């Protein structure tokens, strides 16, 4: 089996992306933010806290008619930017792009945090980073995507996502007229439960490539690209005016300035980032400060190749038994 859907911007900066998931019988569609860097998938539902609902589409189990209680299974995360969310655990029917799972673990919310609530257009998240970091309990659950895998024609899928447009999710095939060149793979480690690998290096603009070895995570739930900060600082060096705000919380630049792009490594292989992809806008409506899409990791723990990065390419997260990732240009 194969399946594909359609990613779209939230907003004219590509805060994150949406994609339309079928949950339940009758089908009950959601729009899901699919997360590369987490592994639950939980929903806005008729059990979240009233007052935490502020226009999201919702999940109603009762109206659904495979829907079934976990007994006894409940879950709880928090994500890198300090929001969280909670509940209760049905399995229901879930299908992604005409791509169905049965017995999929649908986590329904009791509790989200402000920052959920204050975005309408995300009714949930949808994880597709291994299993190992799935935070039901006390037994763990698998992701849409491992449930598919034995079904699926190849054991991958692929993020495709796009520059303010947009973009694609496939499940187990290679749309092999969705990227130019060829695909280079890297390897991954499953250690932290995450899409893990280690970039060559980068370059700024038109400038010489530095070789060094950056590891980090292919995460489609992070927007931003954050990098070692020796990094982050020789990027913005080359954009005049720009300078870390502690008051802010990053790197700000003039909204007059043109960005250079940004050039990462992926085994001898070079995707290239274009400056606009780095601009998200003004700090607040009408400044003429604007807020960089490449900030430092220091403090993270780890570096994140988010959304910023991985819209420049043709993405593949492969899962055969020793997971790799691929890039190709597009």
């Amino acid at each position: 089996s194969t399946g594909s859907a359609t990613t779209t911007p939230i907003d004219s900066l590509d805060d994150a992306y949406i994609t339309p998931v079928q949950i339940g019988t009758p089908a009950q569609t959601l729009n899901l933010d699919f997360d590369t860097g987490s592994s639950d998938l939980w929903v806005f539902s008729s059990e979240t806290t009233a007052s935490e609902v502020d226009g999201q589409t919702i999940y109603t189990p009762s109206k659904s008619t495979t829907a079934k209680l976990l007994s006894g299974a409940t879950w709880s995360i928090s994500y890198g930017d300090g929001s969280s969310s909670s509940g209760d655990v049905y399995t229901d029917t879930v299908s992604v792009g005409g791509l169905t799972v049965t017995g999929q673990a649908v986590e329904s919310a009791k509790k989200v945090s402000s920052s959920f609530t204050e975005d309408s257009t995300i009714d949930g998240l949808l994880g597709l980073a291994f299993s190992t970091l799935n935070t039901v309990s006390p037994t763990q659950q698998k992701t849409f995507f491992d449930n598919a895998k034995a079904s699926l024609d190849s054991p991958v899928f692929t993020a495709d996502l796009g520059y303010h447009a947009p973009g694609t999710y496939n499940f187990g095939f290679i749309d092999t007229t969705a990227y130019t060149g060829s695909i280079t793979y890297t390897a991954v480690s499953t250690k932290q439960g995450f899409w893990e690998w280690t970039s060559t290096g980068y370059a700024v603009g038109s400038g010489t490539f530095k070789s060094t070895s950056i590891d980090g995570i292919a995460d489609t739930g992070t927007t931003l690209l954050y990098l070692p900060a020796t990094v982050v600082s020789a990027y913005w060096a080359q954009v005049s005016g720009a300078k870390s705000s502690s008051s802010v919380g990053g790197y700000v630049f003039p909204c007059s300035a043109t960005l250079p792009s940004f050039t990462f490594g992926v085994g001898s292989a070079r995707i290239v980032i274009p400056g606009d992809y780095i601009d998200f806008g003004p700090i607040s409506t009408g400044s003429s400060s604007c807020f960089g899409g490449i900030q430092s990791s220091a403090g993270i723990g780890i570096n994140i190749f988010g959304d910023v990065a991985l819209k420049a390419a043709f993405v593949v997260f492969n899962g055969a038994t020793t997971p790799t990732l691929g890039f190709a240009s597009k």
